[PDB]
């Protein structure tokens, strides 16, 4: 399997959700990134995998499930079967990255893209290994209820640039945006 990373968008005061969608208006070119790097795999004849909590699964309109193009998989212990049109379920981030190992996914697998929320980015966060963070920083406060854990920058180095990854300012409805890449390896 390929690499481990999350993707997020967040807020300056670290927002990322407010009842289960997103604190700020529809960002159109935006999603259209998310979209792309997390469906975009480095290798032939594989796919992405995206891991979400059960929360966040529920979140994406209801016709918009799955995530097209990439293997679903949700993280719930109340769930006793993938929700309807998920592919993929297990207990915990542990067992999700171990399931990545057995026959059934070795050899399907790319890239693995976690996508929220909150404790599964924490958990991703500070377990060791090389893991990169895709962020948006959306440089306005908005009004939230979920936000994203704490980014330890003593561990976790903001790259220069990266390739496919625009540098510079972006705007949208009036709110301006900008992408960063994140990288740690421990
Ligand atoms: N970039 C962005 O701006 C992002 C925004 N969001 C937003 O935040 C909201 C959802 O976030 P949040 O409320 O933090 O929820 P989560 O998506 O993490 O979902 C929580 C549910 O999934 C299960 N879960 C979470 N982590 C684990 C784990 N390690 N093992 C097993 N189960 C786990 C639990 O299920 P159970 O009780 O069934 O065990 C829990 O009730 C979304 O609705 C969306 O609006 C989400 C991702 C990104
Ligand atoms: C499975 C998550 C699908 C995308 C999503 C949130 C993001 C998670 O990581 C993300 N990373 C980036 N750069 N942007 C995002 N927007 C998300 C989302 C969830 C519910 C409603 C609308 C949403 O976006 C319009």
């Amino acid at each position: 399997v390929g690499s481990l990373n999350c993707i997020v968008a967040v807020s300056q005061n670290m927002g990322i959700g407010k009842n289960g969608d997103l604190p700020w208006p529809p960002l159109r070119n935006e999603f259209r990134y998310f979209q792309r790097m997390t469906t975009t795999s480095s290798v032939e004849g594989k796919q992405n995998l995206v891991i979400m909590g059960k929360k966040t699964w529920f979140s994406i309109p209801e016709k918009n499930r799955p995530l097209k193009g990439r293997i679903n998989l949700v993280l719930s212990r109340e769930l006793k079967e993938p929700p309807q049109g998920a592919h993929f379920l297990s207990r915990s981030l542990d067992d999700a990255l171990k399931l990545t190992e057995q026959p059934e996914l070795a050899n399907k697998v790319d890239m693995v893209w976690i996508v929220g929320g909150s404790s599964v980015y924490k958990e991703a966060m500070n377990h060791p290994g090389h893991l990169k963070l895709f962020v948006t920083r959306i440089m306005q406060d908005f009004e939230s209820d979920t936000f994203f854990p704490e980014i330890d920058l003593e561990k976790y180095k903001l790259l220069p640039e990266y390739p496919g990854v625009l540098s510079d300012v972006q705007e949208e409805k009036g709110i301006k945006y900008k992408f960063e890449v994140y990288e740690k390896n421990d």
